[PDB]
């Protein structure tokens, strides 16, 4: 084995969970500024998981732990961008609370 703290399946993984447990899609794409302008405007440093996907299988992350610092600030954006008590909110609430074991789940070290 390569013995390393870069593991790639293991980072598609924990992302298939994210993805998953993302009943909203509200994680699954970048957003279009067409489609909702104001996003960019409060967030200006999104993440969403296709790109965090391309990113794993591309290797531009160095290690899981990045993997992971990334998850957390998609989650933190969406608390930013969303109102306390929506939908959406709640969701990203759940994510807050579980990503941590997700990873665990998928064999990464937290
Ligand atoms: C991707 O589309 C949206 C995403 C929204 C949204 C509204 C739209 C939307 C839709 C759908 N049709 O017109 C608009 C405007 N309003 C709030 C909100 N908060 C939030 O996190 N999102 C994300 C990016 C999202 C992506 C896909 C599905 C559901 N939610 C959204
Ligand atoms: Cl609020
Ligand atoms: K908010």
């Amino acid at each position: 084995g390569p013995h390393m703290s870069f593991n790639k399946n293991g980072c598609l993984v924990f992302v298939s969970r994210l993805w998953d447990l993302d009943k909203l899609g509200m994680f699954h794409h970048p957003v279009s500024a067409e489609e909702l302008p104001d996003y960019h405007t409060v967030i200006k440093r999104p993440v969403d998981l296709s790109s965090i996907r391309d990113g794993i299988e591309k290797g531009t992350y160095a290690t899981d732990v990045d993997v992971q610092n990334d998850v957390a600030r998609m989650i933190t954006n969406a608390l930013e961008y969303n109102a306390k008590g929506s939908t959406w909110y709640q969701e990203a609430m759940s994510f807050r609370k579980t990503y941590l074991d997700l990873a665990r789940q998928s064999g990464l070290v937290v």
